[PDB]
């Protein structure tokens, strides 16, 4: 029954617009295949389209916004683009029709309508790119009967052993066609769509961009040749218009010109199902996955007050469709340090000098290929797996599809190295390098990140423990499903448990470090003067300088995370040697993070260092990192720690501002220097811990229950309006909160964690 499953998934999710890098376009989970992408741009002169196309997602003046209004990956969603540039209000719909052998069928609607401010006559070129990858597959697009392109659908016929045979139609579509009345229209036509069947080599088929100009420049070169010239130019729409050529290739690029409003749609029909799709399965299956999207919606993100009313459900859609509407794969190779220089354990002091010597031996290479399916931060900015961030993306998803989540976790542990490690930073193939500066691609074997995920899998062993809709919720409601996904799932979590304890061990022995136990310490690798990016806390304040003798009160903290869910997940599993040697261990991060890490003066748990006369000294600034025991839900609700740390979190002099906990303390000395990153903004994704944990003291009897209460009914409001207001103004969920003025600053369309609100809403943890 589990392979039944798994198949059965595998089926549903093959299909989607997986590639968010781009405003529109789709693949399958299928490393080298069959990609779509959609491109646009208005052209007024004869210089300006190369400006105006719109391909990949971008955020700039020039753009109001964009993003999906509705989404779900088994079934499709809608998009909308608000394009300032080319004045033009833009739909993609989306959706998938299954049948056949092959993850079924889909079809995409493309609807352009100019906005007020554009001349009513403007003329949009638009293009729709399809690309095919693969040794041994075909694709080739029917002629038209017409002498210079085609009057109606452009049809497509394809075959691969992935997808066997398909058709893809590119519909004549609804709109004003330009005529030109030019000469040059006895040899390319007056105006029409056209195609132009072309061939590279496979590794560069994703180059959309150049390889569609480099076509409209031999076009303008062929114009130059044949004594089309300033005397008596050609419009430039029409310039701009590809001769007519298609054929077999692996690329084919389908060109239409529109003037004013326009619509067209995209049909892929499976042979292996029967029936070809049509544009009225389209609008049917596109009005049923709205309905379905709404009434799954109201089930699983019921808002609770203050939050019942229209405008935050349509806030709570908002965010969370482009949450789950992130979702890519990605396929190829990637940029990977393999030399384990000595320099990278960090044993000496003034250890980042000699790793960054190391780095400079430049030892790199391309390795893979890899292959993940992951929602991602950014589109615009960052759309690529992060894996800290995938932790807290995935709350919200396996609210709505358990089994989806759980493809993801397993889609992320298959990267896992035969040591236990898994990239930070998931820069998979050509296209993904093409974002990323040559400088920051490189992933290094000891740089670790917070275990996450670990959080999403403690919420699938409660729900374990207490045709679409079935499959979403079949790895729970079959609980022999669910034990086979952990009995696989298990001895990868064990070694990278295993592999944090190995390569992120702090030092007790050598120095005079009293403590209960002499194994539990850590310090996370990876850190310069300034930063400790594999924390995910980049800039907040840490030891100075840094010093082999650090230890870190949140790597320890996340220890204790991982030991507790393998505790939980062994237990099911029967590892009945493992959970005592797990038990053991918990026990002695219980107490070593009173010995190390509590301060007694300040009342709160820190990081802590070797002075320069080699003893023990704890290093506070008071911010999340003082928080980390409380936040990861370590602490017992009756410990008298945890009673001074709600006073830390309540303070409006420290840490409590009106929009939600500040990063650092206003009372700390580093407060608001520097790039001020982790050092005074609002995030949601740790506001989302403290609010979980002050709802479980909030739900249980003991001594903070009314003052946890009270903390978790005021934070839970000030995060959900801070992040309300800001995309009722802007259209967009921020990286990050000023807790003075409120406003939402640094990255825009960040969902990303931001989008925890919706399940910070829904409440009831
Ligand atoms: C070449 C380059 C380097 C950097 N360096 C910082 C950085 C790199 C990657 C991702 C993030 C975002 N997040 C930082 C969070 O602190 C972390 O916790 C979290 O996992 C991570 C993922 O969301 C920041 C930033 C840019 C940039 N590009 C466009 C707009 C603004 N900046 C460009």
């Amino acid at each position: 029954l589990h392979s039944e499953i798994g198949r059965l998934n595998n089926q549903s999710l093959l299909w989607g617009p997986y590639r968010p890098n781009i405003y529109f376009g789709t693949r399958p989970r299928i490393g080298k295949s069959l990609m779509t992408g959609l491109m646009w741009g208005k052209i007024e002169s004869y210089t300006d389209f190369q400006h105006t196309v719109r391909y990949t997602c971008e955020q700039n003046e020039g753009m109001k916004g964009y993003g999906w209004d509705e989404y779900d990956p088994r079934r499709g969603g809608i998009q909308s683009i608000h394009d300032i540039q080319n004045g033009l209000d833009i739909t993609t719909s989306f959706v998938k029709i299954p049948g056949g052998a092959h993850g079924g069928s889909w079809a995409a609607r493309i609807k352009g309508t100019l906005n007020d401010d554009a001349p009513k006559d403007q003329k949009t070129i638009v293009v729709f790119y399809v690309s095919q990858e693969g040794e041994n597959s075909e694709l080739e697009a029917v002629p038209s009967e017409n002498e210079f392109g085609y009057e109606g659908d452009v049809i497509l016929k394809g075959r691969s052993e992935a997808l066997g045979n398909y058709k893809l139609v590119v519909t004549k579509g609804k709109g004003v066609i330009p005529q030109s009345d030019h000469d040059l229209s006895r040899l390319r036509g007056p105006g029409q769509t056209v195609v132009q069947s072309l061939t590279y080599p496979d590794e560069v088929l994703w180059q959309a961009k150049p390889i569609l100009f480099q076509q409209l420049k031999a076009g303008i070169d062929w114009l130059v040749e044949n004594k089309y010239d300033v005397a008596d130019p050609p419009p430039p729409w029409q310039v701009y218009l590809l001769a007519n050529k298609p054929g077999s290739g692996n690329v084919h690029i389908v060109q239409k010109v529109f003037e004013g409003d326009f619509e067209f749609d995209i049909l892929f029909s499976s042979e292996s199902a029967g029936k070809e799709v049509t544009s009225k399965d389209l609008e049917r299956e596109v009005k049923q996955a709205t309905e379905v999207f709404g009434e799954r919606f109201a089930r699983v993100f019921d808002l609770k007050a203050p939050f019942q009313g229209d405008n935050y459900k349509k806030f709570g859609k908002s965010m969370f469709s482009n949450l789950i509407g992130g979702i890519g794969y990605f396929y190829g190779h990637s940029l990977v340090d393999r030399s384990y220089a000595p320099e990278y354990d960090e044993e000496n002091e003034g250890f980042w000098e000699d790793a960054a010597e190391a780095r400079a031996r430049h030892q790199e290479a391309l390795e893979g290929p890899y292959e993940l399916f992951t929602s991602i931060p950014s589109r615009p900015f960052f759309p690529r797996g992060f894996l800290w961030d995938e932790g807290f993306h995935l709350l919200p998803i396996a609210d709505w599809d358990i089994d989806l989540a759980l493809e993801i976790i397993k889609s992320w542990y298959n990267l896992m190295d035969e040591d236990g490690w898994i990239a930070r930073e998931q820069i998979l193939g050509a296209e993904a390098r093409s974002k990323v500066p040559k400088e920051f691609q490189t992933q290094y074997p000891h740089y670790a990140n917070p275990p996450t995920l670990f959080l999403v899998l403690d919420n699938f062993v409660e729900r374990l423990r207490k045709l679409d809709e079935t499959l979403s919720t079949a790895s729970v409601d079959n609980p022999e499903v669910g034990l086979e996904y952990l009995r696989r799932l298990y001895p990868l979590l064990r070694r990278q448990f295993d592999w944090f304890r190995k390569t992120q061990a702090g030092d007790i022995k050598s120095y005079d470090r009293e403590a209960y136990s002499t194994k539990e310490a850590y310090r996370w690798r990876g850190r310069t003067v300034s930063h400790c990016l594999t924390s995910g806390l980049d800039d907040y304040p840490r030891p100075q300088p840094p010093h082999p003798g650090e230890l870190h009160v949140d790597l320890m903290s996340w220890v204790g995370v991982m030991v507790k869910s393998l505790i939980s997940i062994g237990s099911l599993l029967g590892a009945t040697e493992d959970v005592e040697f797990y038990t053991k261990v918990l026990d002695a991060i219980e107490h070593n993070l009173d010995d190390l890490h509590w301060s007694e003066k300040e009342g709160c748990y820190c990081d802590a260092t070797i002075d320069e006369f080699e003893e023990h000294k704890l290093v506070c600034h008071k911010g999340y990192i003082s928080l980390f025991p409380f936040l990861t839900g370590l602490l017992k609700p009756d410990s008298p720690k945890l009673g001074k740390l709600l006073a830390l979190i309540g303070d409006e002099s420290e840490l409590w501002s009106p929009y939600g906990l500040r990063s650092l303390s206003k009372k700390d000395e580093f407060y608001g220097t520097a790039e001020n990153y982790w050092r005074s903004p609002v995030w949601i994704n740790i506001n989302y811990l403290a609010i979980v944990q002050l709802y479980n003291i909030a739900t249980q009897d003991g001594p903070y229950k009314e003052t946890a209460r009270d903390l978790y009914t005021r934070l839970r409001k000030n995060i959900v309006e801070t992040v309300y207001r800001n995309w009722e103004e802007t259209g967009f969920a921020w990286e990050q909160y000023n807790p003075e003025t409120g406003k939402g600053q640094r990255t825009q369309h960040f969902t990303g964690w931001t989008s925890l609100v919706v399940k910070i809403m829904s409440g009831h943890h």
